[PDB]
């Protein structure tokens, strides 16, 4: 619905130049809505960035219920591929979140969840190396996208060839 | 000297409110030094901070020649402590470069740079896990660093310790 097409014309406009640098009046004019349609489903830019950050957190969150029974390997690879689907919203993340001051917190009140999830699966099997290993998986993980997702735009394939590869040598 | 001072004044500075939150005037004006004496050393802004970085840089260019035949967990150790002392840059170096749009290219630049001197020096023994291996340890480094360091100022010890175990595994 509406709500729908202000949060994707929002990611995109974000994406392109940031969400200090976008206005409601772009996103408005950009989707072909009135302020009054925006303010209906946002009270605020804040309340925006914050929204569009939440469901991609919530893709994970059921990523990671949806996938407990997987192997560590064939987890970490959903993982990729969501984070790879959801790249726009994974530079704002950076660009957006970690790099501002008002939103620093959400960054890692994200990371911090998506490790606390992580470790929990892992403990099941290597309880005495889940802290260890998560600690390990997200740096790399985290490694594989900012080089190869922010630096420069490499397909999936090639990510997911060097994530496999390190999680054969750490399992 | 004098250009030491000015450069030890613009990291402190730049580490409390930024780099483009922070002026020459202001800079000139804490180290007691006319704008002639900045600019002496000093062409503009932009060469201080690239200077800072360099000379961060160039600390990490001799972690890896004074210590190339120590072993990978020595040697990250080492790796570790430097970034702990010249943390203060650590966080410019996030901030101030990776954050902007016109040093981005600067922050990957050392990444690299870095990224090539430690694969050089794991092909010696794990030629062929020495791509893996960097990706997965600087990853990790940085995920130690973002979080103990940048979210939260931990102590060394609690990152030494951590390195060492995530270290121990993989190894
Ligand atoms: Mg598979
Ligand atoms: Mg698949
Ligand atoms: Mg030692
Ligand atoms: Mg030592």
């Amino acid at each position: 619905g509406t709500k729908e097409r202000i949060l994707e014309v929002s990611k995109e406009l974000f994406f392109e130049k940031g969400y200090q640098g976008t206005s409601v009046e772009e996103i408005v004019k950009r989707a072909n809505l009135s302020k009054g349609a925006f303010y209906f489903h946002f009270k605020s830019k804040e309340e925006l960035i914050t929204e569009i950050i939440e469901r991609t957190h919530k893709k994970i969150i059921s990523l990671f219920e949806e996938n407990k029974e997987k192997t560590p390997e064939e987890l970490l690879e959903m993982f990729l591929e969501v984070l790879y689907r959801e790249k726009k919203v994974v530079y704002i993340f950076l660009f957006d979140l970690l790099c501002s001051e008002k939103f620093r917190n959400i960054y890692f009140e994200k990371i911090e969840d998506a490790k606390r999830r992580f470790e929990k699966f892992l403990e099941k099997h290597f309880p005495s190396k889940a802290e260890i290993l998560s600690e390990i998986i997200l740096g790399f993980l985290r490694q594989l996208i900012l080089h190869y997702v922010i630096k420069e735009e490499r397909e999936l394939p090639f990510l997911k060839e060097k994530l496999r590869e390190g999680l054969k040598l750490i399992f």
